[PDB]
């Protein structure tokens, strides 16, 4: 499992800004929690939280 920034299909993520959306969003694909994050990096996303090994999370620079 991971904490990081969940992807959706090409690196890229949730741009939420409503932490409970993510609450629910990563632990209905498994996570043990779920939060809205935000850096610069990538931008906003949702940073699941003891997300499962089977989804790729995204952190490139810029989703594609």
């Amino acid at each position: 499992v991971r904490d990081a920034y969940i992807a959706k299909n090409y690196n890229c993520v949730y741009e939420c800004f409503r932490d409970s959306y993510c609450n629910d969003l990563c632990t209905k694909n498994g996570a043990s929690s779920g939060y809205c994050q935000w850096a610069g990096k990538y931008g906003n996303a949702c940073w699941c939280y003891a997300l499962p090994d089977n989804v790729p999370i995204r952190v490139p620079g810029k989703c594609h």
